[PDB]
Formats: structure tokens, sequence, C-alpha cells
């Protein structure tokens, strides 16, 4: 199983705010940077956050990544329909001595009304 605990499915509607979250332990997010990844089906994952908060380039505002002890969280806000994918964290833990993913937060945007 995943060392990183993450949120269970989320849904929103666009222009909502949704938040994803990451939990870890001393040995892995407290210390040691945290990564989340977007991932479309059949696509191979891409880096959105680094370092708990920087924004790849091209990464618009709206995403928000943030970290406190153990657990780390990134926010979607403004929610648009490309943005409905599965959300991954990583982050390195020195006990088991390798890089960690979480198990996956799938965010899905519905339609209005």
């Amino acid at each position: 199983q995943p060392v990183l605990t993450q949120s269970p499915s989320v849904s929103g509607t666009p222009g909502q705010k949704v938040t994803i979250f990451c939990s870890g332990s001393s040995s892995n997010v407290e210390d040691n940077s945290v990564y989340w990844y977007q991932q479309f089906p059949g696509t191979t994952p891409k880096v959105l956050i680094y370092n708990d908060d920087r924004r790849s380039s091209g990464v618009p505002d709206r995403f928000s990544g943030s970290k406190s002890g153990t657990s780390a969280s990134l926010a979607i806000s403004g929610l648009r329909s490309e943005d409905e994918a599965d959300y991954y964290c990583l982050s390195w833990d020195d006990s088991l001595n390798g890089w960690v993913f979480g198990g996956g937060t799938k965010v899905t945007v519905l339609d209005a009304a």
C-alpha cells in the first residue's frame, strides 16, 4: 500500500475550489520536498508543483501547493473542466530509502445544473 495517504475522490462544478490532501510522516514529507503530479487517463503524469509550493512553468496560479508538519495539500481554485484528472503527491522517504507516491485522488468536474 502507498506510504502517503491521499484524500478520497472529490468533485466540483466549474468555478468551485477543491483541496486534495496528502498525509505522510516524519520520515518523508516533514523534512523533504513534496511534489504534485497531474495525470490524465492513458497519459504520463506531469509535475504541477515542486518543492512543496512552486508551480511548474505554465501551471495556473489557481493551483496552490502547501505543506504543514507531515501534511501537504493541493488546492485547485476556479475549477475548469480540463482539471479533471488524477492527482498524486510524491516525497522522498528516508526510512524506506525510496521515492513514495500517494495512491492518487481523482478530481471530477461536474456539469452544473
